[PDB]
């Protein structure tokens, strides 16, 4: 399927014990996939102070249009020292290695994969 439906933990950024994806932008793009498969990927909300806790590069989900079932259609754009790879619409979340923590919510997405 070119979109799958999930249910993404969202979690408090200092709660999150692995703060990023990998070390490049096509590593972490590539594993942010992977973990979305594999139902082990955490979604912290982006505000002032959130992502200087995090480690670039980031990977952002991304609003792609304007919502089937509940769940919001996004795509992933990667972000390195300033620069974006890839363009879509406005933030979710900054996503993040689940392992355990405690969500404060779930944010339903239709994941263009």
């Amino acid at each position: 399927k070119t979109h799958v439906q999930l249910s993404l933990p969202v979690l408090q950024v200092r709660d999150v014990l692995v703060r990023g994806f990998g070390d490049s932008v096509e590593e972490v793009l590539s594993e942010a996939r992977q973990h979305l498969k594999d139902g082990t990927c955490g979604l912290v909300e982006v505000e002032k102070g959130v992502l200087p806790q995090l480690e670039q590069p980031y990977v952002f989900i991304k609003r792609s249009d304007a919502a089937p079932h509940g769940h919001v259609m996004v795509e992933l754009v990667a972000e390195l020292e300033g620069i974006q790879y890839g363009r879509s619409g406005e933030t979710l979340g900054v996503l993040v290695p689940h392992v355990g923590e405690i969500p404060v919510a779930y944010r339903k997405v239709l994941l263009r994969k």
